[PDB]
């Protein structure tokens, strides 16, 4: 084993590695999304900047990850980043709601992944989740839903009025 | 009775405690107000951010009157806090009505503290609630006013586009 | 259930909603502590504002667990804000006895939090309650264990020249 | 009568003659409080120099009635000012209830004058006590009965050191 290793489940080795992919298949997926809300006919540019944005947040996350990996000993394996579910997000509701589940389903893989390494008795992996993940990630889930109360009660999808007003109000003027 | 003590009737000190526990009460009403429009199925923020600077307000307000009873050499007597009338309030127009009883019903109280003043010549507690609660009432029951009034105009309870422009126009930037 | 919900248990958010009254009530007393030092006939005014400021840390303590149950999507419900167990504290040694005890009842409370969210294993929790709470907590308690060694070498409860001092030297200039 | 004078009743005119007259006396008090905490036999300067800022003040207070006196158009007489109840004021615990007991002579004379303003119908006089005397009169004799307060603490009047620490750390380092 590396010289290093101390206390470091292969199955919290195997785990971190799947976190990373799941990461980078997050970045992906926002990263379809800004290039959605920039096309000439949905044009919506605050919203693509914000996907833009969290597309470059989940890419550090998994960097964060790798070099993870390598303080505890363990070796980085990559795989495949799966293309998105979609290839266009219908509009801002319909791309938020996605957003949330995708948001929600990283948690739940942070959340497993607390619990192999409470199992492992691994408290400097506990530590890098809390510290480091879980809550940024409850914060942007309350964001996004935040959001999407905005949507609804701004008639989305029908009311394109409110879509705009959205895009002007809500996310960042970029 | 206490050294400092000059033309202060004990009706007066008494009263300027029950005034002091309508203080409390009012801005554990605000800090309601505040925790519901945080909620993410409401989602209001600037509107939120309004009643927790009012809710801060009116403790302020209840710790002058604390100030006052030791200045004068009454003694403050707490009592219990009541919890708010509602743990939900509705939408932004419920609220501001709710919050438009409330200013009325604390002015109404200053009012009444004032006649006992007078009736028991007390021209310092006159002053007091003259020179630093008097207008500042009138000026938070104008702008509520005003606000339910623009509430009205965009349409609420029903137009959630309108609740949503008040957010962003009406109140402050938080 | 809240769209942001997850990973959170009722019992943790009924949980939450007594802490926060606790944090409420602890803030009460620490205001009543404040009037009772303010008073003419007892006149310690750099104690006074020792618990005028305790006061205020109390209700962003409160505060926070407002934010927080709103990020999990729980739901903020108040209750009585119950009157403190004393009306007058008896000088500046029964008073930081009291206030030592309150923060241990305090802290109790936190622990047992603490417990709850590990039994529903809830990290998010945990950590917001050792990032944001625990250390704090264990700071304040051993400031008043010191305070009070230091009144009693003071001569309290008979010696009112140690008090005077301690008032000067021990506690902030206001 | 003056070309100025409208709603100024004489009575009011004669009343606030005998009330710079009753400043010019208080002042006078508090400079002989000042020479003899200034004696080498006493030797409590910050003591010392409290009095004699109030005995500035006083005399602040005077001037100020006299220019009302010839705003509202009555004519300012003058009369003796007697000098000081006593030649020699013991110590800091004996001055302080003298000088309580005349800030409290001399509050009791201005809510006389309101008294009389009111039955006057001059809300002008009112405004001037009100805005000019009523409240750092309440203020003062706060302060004065803090002192009395801390002073009995510190064991006067047989604790000299008691007495040397209050000069040192209660009164403004002058
Ligand atoms: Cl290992
Ligand atoms: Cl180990
Ligand atoms: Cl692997
Ligand atoms: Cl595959
Ligand atoms: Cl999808
Ligand atoms: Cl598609
Ligand atoms: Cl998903
Ligand atoms: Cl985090
Ligand atoms: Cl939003
Ligand atoms: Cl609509
Ligand atoms: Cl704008
Ligand atoms: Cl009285
Ligand atoms: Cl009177
Ligand atoms: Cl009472
Ligand atoms: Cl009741
Ligand atoms: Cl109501
Ligand atoms: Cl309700
Ligand atoms: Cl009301
Ligand atoms: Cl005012
Ligand atoms: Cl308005
Ligand atoms: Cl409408
Ligand atoms: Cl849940
Ligand atoms: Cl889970
Ligand atoms: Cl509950
Ligand atoms: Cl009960
Ligand atoms: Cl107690
Ligand atoms: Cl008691
Ligand atoms: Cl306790
Ligand atoms: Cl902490
Ligand atoms: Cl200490
Ligand atoms: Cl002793
Ligand atoms: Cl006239
Ligand atoms: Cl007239
Ligand atoms: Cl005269
Ligand atoms: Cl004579
Ligand atoms: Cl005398
Ligand atoms: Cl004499
Ligand atoms: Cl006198
Ligand atoms: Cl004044
Ligand atoms: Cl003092
Ligand atoms: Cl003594
Ligand atoms: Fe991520
Ligand atoms: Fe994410
Ligand atoms: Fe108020
Ligand atoms: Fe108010
Ligand atoms: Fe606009
Ligand atoms: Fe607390
Ligand atoms: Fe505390
Ligand atoms: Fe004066
Ligand atoms: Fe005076
Ligand atoms: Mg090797
Ligand atoms: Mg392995
Ligand atoms: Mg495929
Ligand atoms: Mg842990
Ligand atoms: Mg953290
Ligand atoms: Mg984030
Ligand atoms: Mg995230
Ligand atoms: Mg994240
Ligand atoms: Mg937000
Ligand atoms: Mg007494
Ligand atoms: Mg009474
Ligand atoms: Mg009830
Ligand atoms: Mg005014
Ligand atoms: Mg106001
Ligand atoms: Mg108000
Ligand atoms: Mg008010
Ligand atoms: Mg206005
Ligand atoms: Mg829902
Ligand atoms: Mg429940
Ligand atoms: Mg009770
Ligand atoms: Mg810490
Ligand atoms: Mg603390
Ligand atoms: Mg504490
Ligand atoms: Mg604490
Ligand atoms: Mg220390
Ligand atoms: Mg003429
Ligand atoms: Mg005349
Ligand atoms: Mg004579
Ligand atoms: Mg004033
Ligand atoms: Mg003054
Ligand atoms: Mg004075
Ligand atoms: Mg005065
Ligand atoms: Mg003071």
């Amino acid at each position: 084993v590396s010289q290093v290793r101390q206390n470091y489940h292969s199955d919290c080795e195997a785990a971190v590695n799947r976190m990373l992919n799941l990461e980078l298949y997050a970045s992906y997926t926002y990263s379809s999304m800004y290039a959605f809300f920039d096309r000439d006919d949905v044009a919506l540019h605050n919203v693509a900047e914000f996907f833009k944005e969290h597309s470059h947040e989940e890419r550090e996350h998994a960097e964060k990850f790798m070099k993870y990996q390598n303080k505890r000993g363990g070796r980085v394996v990559l795989q495949d980043i799966k293309k998105p579910e979609r290839d266009e997000w219908g509009n801002t509701l319909e791309a938020m709601q996605a957003a949330l589940q995708l948001e929600k389903t990283v948690n739940q893989a942070l959340l497993d992944l607390h619990k192999l390494a409470t199992d492992k008795v691994d408290p400097h992996l506990c530590d890098f989740l809390e510290s480091e993940y879980l809550e940024e990630q409850v914060k942007d889930i309350k964001r996004i839903g935040d959001f999407i109360t905005n949507l609804k009660r701004l008639g989305l999808p029908e009311n394109g009025m409110g879509e705009y007003l959205f895009d002007k109000h809500s996310v960042k003027e970029s």
